[PDB]
Formats: C-alpha cells, structure tokens, sequence
C-alpha cells in the first residue's frame, strides 16, 4: 500500500543565522479508496505540533502524494535530535514510523583548496576554476562561488564522495570567460560545514 | 506485485577490445505464492536467446530476486540497439516490458585536464592529484589513474554531473604521499569515452 519517505533539511539552513530549516515527510502511493492521511510529529520521542501538512495534490499514476513539513531548530538538528514522523492511513494494517537525524559519527573539518585552470584550457573562450573540499564528515555541506561580494551563476558542484578514509570530498567547478581570469579578478569558494569555525570559510583564487 | 529494473553495461566493457559487456534484468518483489518467473530477451524487437538467468536467491524481506544477464555486442550497444527484456509472472495481470539503450543525443568528446595540488596541501603527509574531464556526452565514462604503466589504488572519482551546456563533467582525485610527488614521478589520467579516438586518451601530470 502506502510507502513513506523522509528528508533532511538543507545544509545551508542548519548552518547560517536566521534561516528556517525543515524536515519533510512525503507519503506516496495512496489510492482513491483510502486517501485520508494523518501525521504525527515527534521530536526525540516527545510529540510536537508546529507542523505544516500540505493539502494532497493528485498524481500521474492515480495516487495521492501528501507532504507534511516540520520546522526544526538549527541547533536541535546539530545536536542530534531524532525526528520521527508517524503516518496514518486505513490502507496500512499499522501506521508507518520513519525516523531521521543528522549523520552520527565523528565530525571532521573540511579542507578547502583552490585550483587554477590547467594550462591547456587557456585557449578556450571560457576556463574552469576549481574548488576542492576534502576531509569532511558528515557529508552535509554547502559550497558556493562569488566575486566582489556578489554571487556567481555559472558554477556546478559534485555530490559528496566517500573517500578511502571514510570522510567525504567534492569539487566545485566555476566556469568564467578567459578574459575575466586573465584580467586578474578575484574569485572565492565559500564553504559551509558544521566543523568549520562559525560554520563558514572562504578561500580565494586569482592570477600570479 | 513484481517490479522490474534494467541496467546498462559498464562503460569500460563497451569501449575496450575483447571485453564482455552485459545488460542485466533484475526482478524484485515476488512472493512465495507466485515465484515462478520467466524472461524474454529482444534485441531491437528481434528476439534473442543467449541469456543467462541466475537461479533465484531469496531475500531479507521474504521476496525473490531473479537476475537474468544478456551478453551484448560492444558495437551493438554503441550503435543504439534497444534491449527490451520481457518478464512473466502470475502475480502480474500482464507481463512487464522494460527497454534500455545508450543515451540518445549528440555525442561530444571529453576534454581532459590535469591539476597539480594547491600550494596549501603541500604540508600534509599526502597530496591530491586532480583530473578534470569535461564537455562529454553521453555520460557513460571510465576514468583511471596509473603510474609507470601500472594502475593506482588510492584514487576516487566523482559521478558525472550535468553542466550548464547539457554536457557532463567529473573529477578524479588521486591521493599520493607528498614525497612521491616531490620526487618528480609521472602520473596519468586515463580516460575512456566513445567520442575519443580509439575510445582512449591519457594526460600526464608531474612537477615543473
Ligand atoms: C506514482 O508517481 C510517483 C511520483 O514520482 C514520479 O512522478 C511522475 C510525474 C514521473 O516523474 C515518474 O518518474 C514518477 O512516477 C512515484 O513516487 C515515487 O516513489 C518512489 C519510491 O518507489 C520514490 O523514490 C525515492 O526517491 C527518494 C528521493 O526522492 C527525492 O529525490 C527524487 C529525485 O531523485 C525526487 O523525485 C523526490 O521528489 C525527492 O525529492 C526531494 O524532495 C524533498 C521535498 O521536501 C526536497 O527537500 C529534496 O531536495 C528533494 N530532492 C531532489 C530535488 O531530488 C530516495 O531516497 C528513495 O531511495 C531509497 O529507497 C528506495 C526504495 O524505494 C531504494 O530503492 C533506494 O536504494 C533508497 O534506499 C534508501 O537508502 C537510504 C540510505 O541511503 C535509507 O535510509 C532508506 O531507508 C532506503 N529506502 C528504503 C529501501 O526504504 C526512493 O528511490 C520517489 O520519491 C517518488 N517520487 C516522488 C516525486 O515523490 C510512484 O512511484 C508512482 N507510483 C508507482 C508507479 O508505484
Ligand atoms: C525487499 O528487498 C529488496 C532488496 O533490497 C534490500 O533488502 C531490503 C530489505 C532493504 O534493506 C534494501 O535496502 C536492500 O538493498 C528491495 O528491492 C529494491 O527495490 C527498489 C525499488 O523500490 C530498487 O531500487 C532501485 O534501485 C535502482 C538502482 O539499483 C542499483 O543500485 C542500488 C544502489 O544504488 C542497488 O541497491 C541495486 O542492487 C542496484 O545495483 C546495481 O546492480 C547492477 C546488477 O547488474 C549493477 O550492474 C550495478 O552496478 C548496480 N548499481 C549500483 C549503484 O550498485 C534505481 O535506479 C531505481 O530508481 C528508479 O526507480 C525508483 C523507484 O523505486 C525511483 O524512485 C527512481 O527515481 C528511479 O526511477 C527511475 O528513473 C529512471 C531515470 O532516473 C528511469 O529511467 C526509470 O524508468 C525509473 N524507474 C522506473 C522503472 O520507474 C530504484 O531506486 C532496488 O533495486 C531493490 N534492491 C535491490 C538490492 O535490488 C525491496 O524494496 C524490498 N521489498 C519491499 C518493497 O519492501
């Protein structure tokens, strides 16, 4: 019958002042026969009620997808609180309890390195600027590129990868026109991770 | 009832001489009531019979997982042949036909760049060597590191990422002891992709 999924808040929401992080409970596969759903949000076993149950949009396979949203505390998430969402629907012989929390296991500070474009790329219209971030745990992270205190459009970041030591790494590639690089502009890789000081660090990258 | 999945061959198998690439049909969720499964392998509609149906290992949720394996031609896969695997089981009102093939869409040759370690890492026991591969389509690829004609252990590669242009990129990080790099050894990033000459290319990386 019904299958339930459960989602962590975004890394940036748990790390930066005054954002509103959110655990999300998504129930999928309820028919027209038993579509009346109901949630119960518990924070470390203790029941709480500041939840947001979105009304039930239909589907493209004739089921219903109900989404409840539970605002959490940035610090409640960082201190390892469990968030179990209890689901009710007659199509189930018994309610579904799915629980979620931050990755357990020793945290490790990311190491942030910048890499200038390989001398071979320097004959294309655009060039690639590279951020290596490595050594971090848990894998929850946010990486961003800017320049002169303003963000960047044309960058892409790889998912976190398990490294040989059991920590994570990733790369961010920032693509800019060759000229902007030749001209000597300054670009920054901003990283957000819990094991950083103030959850934030920044390494620059420019010509030499 | 039964849900069926379908898997492409490994990128290296379709690109290098004399390997044996394989499409794999994995049926999941069959009970003890209707566990008698049956396959039918078609190559571009035309039925074929050089298939390998593994006998049905049980599970940890009391279902059966049946796996048939179909050897394909390296060139039949590169020329866009469709491989539909037809599945039969009484728990289904009708057989399940899942079809699979190489990514359609114009292929693009990867551009392979090597990046030496950031001058900041040069105070750790080990250093990171970096291979950027970019501009390729379809995302099916194989990247490997070696040194003096022999492979490397301690390297990790990111999944292919969709770039802003609709092509893919990735990075491969090779971790070596600092000394091995200081000493001036030569390391190579080998790339395999269909849009390369002979499906293979290699860029080196050493000290200056
Ligand atoms: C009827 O249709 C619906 C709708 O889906 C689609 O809708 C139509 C329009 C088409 O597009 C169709 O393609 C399709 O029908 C179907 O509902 C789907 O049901 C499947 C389950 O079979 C669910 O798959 C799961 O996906 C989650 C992750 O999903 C996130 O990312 C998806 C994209 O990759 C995205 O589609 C989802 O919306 C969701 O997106 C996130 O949403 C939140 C919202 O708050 C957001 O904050 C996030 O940022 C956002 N992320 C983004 C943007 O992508 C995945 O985790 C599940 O994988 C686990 O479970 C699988 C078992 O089903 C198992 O195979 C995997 O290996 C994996 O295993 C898990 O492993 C972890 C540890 O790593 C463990 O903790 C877990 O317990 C374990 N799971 C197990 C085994 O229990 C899973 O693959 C889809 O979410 C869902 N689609 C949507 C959009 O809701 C439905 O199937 C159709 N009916 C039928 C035919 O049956
Ligand atoms: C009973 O148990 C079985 C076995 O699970 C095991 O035991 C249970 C108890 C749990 O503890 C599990 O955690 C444990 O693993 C369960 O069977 C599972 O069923 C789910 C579906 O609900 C399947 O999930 C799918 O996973 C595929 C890819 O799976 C590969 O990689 C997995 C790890 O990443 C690995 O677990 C799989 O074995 C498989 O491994 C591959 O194997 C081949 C063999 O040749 C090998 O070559 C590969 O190298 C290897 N790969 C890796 C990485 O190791 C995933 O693609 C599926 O996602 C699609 O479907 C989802 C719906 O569930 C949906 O959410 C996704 O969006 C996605 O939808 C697809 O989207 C694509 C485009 O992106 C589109 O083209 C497709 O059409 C569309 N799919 C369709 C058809 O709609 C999916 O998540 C697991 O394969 C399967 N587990 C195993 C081990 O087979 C079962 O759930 C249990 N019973 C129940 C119901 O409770």
């Amino acid at each position: 019958g019904p299958s339930v999924f459960l989602f962590p808040p975004k890394p940036k929401d748990t790390l930066m002042a005054s954002r509103t992080p959110e655990v999300t409970c998504v129930v999928v596969d309820v028919s027209h026969e038993d579509p009346e759903v109901k949630f119960n949000w518990y924070v470390d076993g203790v029941e709480v009620h500041n939840a947001k149950t979105k009304p039930r949009e239909e589907q493209y396979n004739s089921t219903y997808r109900v989404v409840s949203v539970l605002t959490v505390l940035h610090q409640d998430w960082l201190n390892g609180k469990e968030y179990k969402c209890k689901v009710s629907n007659k199509a189930l012989p018994a309610p579904i309890e799915k629980t979620i929390s931050k990755a357990k296991g020793q945290p490790r500070e990311p190491q942030v390195y910048t890499l200038p474009p390989s001398r071979d790329e320097l004959t294309k219209n655009q060039v690639s600027l590279t951020c290596l971030v490595k050594g971090f745990y848990p894998s929850d992270i946010a990486v961003e590129w800017e320049s002169n205190g303003q963000p960047e459009n044309n960058y892409k970041t790889t998912p976190p990868v398990l490294d040989s030591d059991g920590s994570f790494f990733l790369y961010s590639k920032l693509t800019v026109d060759k000229s902007r690089w030749q001209q000597g502009n300054v670009f920054s890789c901003s990283v957000m991770h819990e094991a950083l000081h103030n959850h934030y660090t920044q390494k620059s990258l420019s010509l030499s």
